C-alpha cells in the first residue's frame, strides 16, 4: 500500500500548486514523478495542442520528475533561444546525455564562454572555400556507396529497394569523415569502426536523460566506445602533428589543430580535441541523415518532385556541357529545387523537437505574474510552429515551391541573427545556434543531387512512414524504404 501513499500526496499536491498566479499551469497526470512523459514522448506535437486548446502558449507539464514550462510560437522562441545567461543553463539540461558520449571537456562539459570558442574553432572548416573543396569528396563517397553497397550495386543492377534507415546513415557519417575529418579516417571506416560508433550510438537515447549511467551492458560499451574512438582520434592527430601534415584549409582536424587556444591562452587538450570530433560528427550524423532519409521518402511518395530537382540539374550541366562531376558548390547555390526541398523537409520534419535550458535563477515570464524558479526547464520548439495552420498552411503539404515569392550580434563564434522571431526556426537560434547550417545544405544538397540524377524512386504504398520519437533525433519508422531504378 505505498501505492495509495505516494498517489495521496503526489495527488493532492497537484491541486496545492494549482493556486499560484505567479506558476505556469501544469498539465494534470495521474502518475507520480513520471507525469506526463507517456503522452508527450509518443506524439508531442499533438500532446502540444492538447495543451494550447486548453491553456495558450504558456504552459507546464511533468516529464520524469523534471518540469517543463513551455512557450509555443515565436515568442517562445525569444523567450527561451534569446535568454542570457544568469536565468537558463543549455549546458544543465544537456550535459547528462551528450557529456558520456563524447567525452569530458567539449561541448556541454565546460562553461558557455569556453562552448563559444570550440564553436568558433569549428568555423574554420565551415567556410565558403572549404565547401568548395567537400563537394566532390562528398559526391564521390556517395557514388561509391551506389556502386560498392548491396542496396545499390548500380554497376550490375537496374532496379532496387533499398532502406533508408540504412543507406542515408551510412552515406551522411562516410561524407562527414571524407569532408570534415579527411581521407585516413574516412578510408579507416572500411573497418566496423562502425560497431563502435553502433556501441557509442546505442547509449545516446534520451534516457540518458535521467539514467546517464547505470551499471548495463550498452552503458559500459558506450563508455568504452568513446574511449575507443577518441583514442583513434588522438591517434590521427598525433600522426599529421609529428608528420608536419597540418593544413590550415583542408579539414576540420587541420583547421581544430591550428585553432584551439582560448582567450584566456588556455589549451585544448590532445583528447579534448578528440571529443568535440566526436560530437560534431555524432550531431551532425544524425541530424543530417534523418533529413535526407525523409526527403528521399517524400520524394518517393510525390515522384513529380525528383523530377522537378532533376531537370534543374540538367539545365545547369547542359550549360556546363560537364557531366554531374563538374556540379560545384556555387552550382548548389542555383539549385532552389534542391534548397527549397532540404528547406522543406526541415519544416515539415525539424530533426529535435524540443529545446531545452535549465532555469538558474527564478525568471518572469513576459506580460504574465508567472515566474519560472530556480530548479524548473524551459522548452522552446521551433517544431510546433513550424506545422501549425498559424504560421503555414497546408502544413500536411510537402510542399518545395511554398519558399518563393534586423542586423546581427556575434556571441563568440562569427556573427548570428539578433532576430529569433521567425516561424521557421530549424537551426535554432541564439548562442547556441547551429554552425553546420550551412554545411548540411552542402551535404543534404550533394546527397539529394546524386540521388535524384542517378535514381528515380517511389516509396510503394505511396504511404510515408510515421515519424518515431522514442529517441535522440526523429526518424521515419521502419520499414522505411524505397523502390529506385536507375536513370540510365
Ligand atoms: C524511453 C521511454 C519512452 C516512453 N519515452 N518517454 C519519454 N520519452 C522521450 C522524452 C524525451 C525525448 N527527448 C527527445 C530528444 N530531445 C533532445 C534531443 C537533442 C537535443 O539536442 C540539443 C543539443 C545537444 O545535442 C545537439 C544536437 N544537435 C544540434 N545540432 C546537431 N545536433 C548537439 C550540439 C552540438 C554538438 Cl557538438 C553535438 C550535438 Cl549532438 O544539440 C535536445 C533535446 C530531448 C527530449 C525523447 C523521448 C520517450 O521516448
Ligand atoms: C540539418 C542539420 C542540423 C540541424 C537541423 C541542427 C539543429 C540544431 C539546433 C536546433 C541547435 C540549437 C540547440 C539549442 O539552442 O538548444 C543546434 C546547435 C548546434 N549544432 Fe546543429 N543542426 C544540424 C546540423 C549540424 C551539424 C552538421 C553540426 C556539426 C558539424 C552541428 C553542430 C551544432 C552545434 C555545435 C551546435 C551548438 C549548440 C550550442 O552552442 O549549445 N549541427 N543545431
Amino acid at each position: 500500500i505505498l501505492l495509495g501513499v505516494p498517489f495521496v500526496y503526489n495527488l493532492v499536491w497537484q491541486y496545492l500548486y494549482s493556486l499560484r498566479k505567479d506558476r505556469a499551469p501544469l498539465v494534470f497526470y495521474w502518475i507520480p514523478w513520471f507525469g506526463s512523459a507517456a503522452s508527450y514522448g509518443q506524439q508531442p506535437y499533438e500532446f502540444f495542442e492538447s495543451c494550447r486548446q486548453k491553456y495558450g502558449d504558456v504552459f507546464s507539464f511533468m516529464l520524469l520528475g523534471k518540469i517543463m514550462t513551455v512557450y509555443l510560437g515565436p515568442k517562445g522562441h525569444e523567450f527561451v533561444f534569446n535568454a542570457k545567461l544568469s536565468d537558463v543553463s543549455a549546458e544543465d539540461a544537456y550535459k547528462h546525455l551528450t557529456t558520456p558520449v563524447f567525452g569530458k571537456g567539449v561541448i556541454y562539459d565546460c562553461p558557455n564562454s569556453r562552448l563559444m570558442e570550440q564553436k568558433k574553432f569549428a568555423k574554420f572548416a565551415l567556410t565558403t572555400d572549404s565547401f568548395k573543396r567537400y563537394v566532390p569528396k562528398i559526391r564521390e563517397e556517395i557514388l561509391n556507396y551506389f556502386v560498392t553497397d548491396e542496396s545499390f550495386k548500380l554497376k550490375e543492377k537496374t532496379h532496387g529497394v533499398a532502406n533508408v534507415m540504412k543507406t542515408q546513415p551510412e552515406i551522411t557519417i562516410f561524407t562527414a569523415s571524407r569532408s570534415l575529418f579527411g581521407d585516413e579516417m574516412r578510408r579507416i571506416f572500411d573497418r566496423s569502426f562502425a560497431q563502435l560508433y553502433s556501441d557509442l550510438d546505442k547509449g545516446f537515447t534520451p534516457i540518458n536523460f535521467v539514467f546517464p549511467n547505470l551499471p548495463l551492458p550498452h552503458y559500459w560499451r558506450r563508455d568504452a566506445a568513446q574511449k575507443k574512438i577518441s583514442a583513434t582520434y588522438m591517434k590521427e592527430i598525433k600522426s599529421r602533428r609529428e608528420r608536419g601534415d597540418i593544413d590550415p584549409n583542408r579539414d576540420l582536424i587541420d583547421s581544430l589543430l591550428i585553432h584551439s587556444t582560448y582567450k584566456d591562452g588556455v589549451k585544448m587538450t590532445d583528447q579534448e580535441i578528440a571529443n568535440l570530433l566526436i560530437g560534431i560528427l555524432m550531431g551532425g550524423q544524425h541530424t543530417s541523415a534523418s533529413t535526407s532519409a525523409w526527403f528521399l521518402l517524400h520524394l518517393g511518395e510525390k515522384p513529380h518532385l525528383q523530377d522537378v530537382i532533376y531537370q534543374e540539374v540538367v539545365e545547369l550541366l547542359k550549360e556546363k556541357g560537364g557531366d554531374l562531376n563538374d556540379l560545384t558548390y556555387e552550382d548548389l547555390q542555383k539549385l532552389p529545387s534542391v534548397n527549397n526541398t532540404i528547406k522543406e523537409t526541415l519544416r515539415m520534419h525539424m530533426p529535435l523537437h524540443s529545446i531545452f535550458r535549465k532555469v538558474t535563477n527564478p525568471l518572469r515570464i513576459p506580460e504574465t505574474n508567472y515566474i519560472v524558479p530556480k530548479g524548473h526547464y524551459v522548452l522552446v520548439s521551433p517544431g510546433y510552429a513550424h506545422t501549425s495552420e498559424r504560421y503555414f498552411d497546408n502544413p500536411e503539404d510537402f510542399d518545395p515551391t511554398r519558399w518563393d515569392t534586423s542586423d546581427e550580434v556575434d556571441y563568440g563564434f562569427g556573427k548570428v541573427s539578433k532576430g529569433v522571431s521567425s516561424p521557421y526556426l530549424p537551426f535554432g537560434g541564439g548562442r547556441h545556434r547551429c554552425i553546420g547550417e550551412q554545411f548540411a545544405y552542402v551535404q543534404l544538397g550533394t546527397i539529394l543531387t546524386t540521388f535524384v540524377y542517378n535514381l528515380r524512386w517511389t516509396i510503394d504504398g505511396y504511404k510515408v512512414p510515421d515519424p518515431d520519437y522514442s529517441s535522440m533525433v526523429v526518424l521515419p519508422t521502419e520499414p522505411a524504404e524505397i523502390i529506385w531504378e536507375k536513370r540510365e
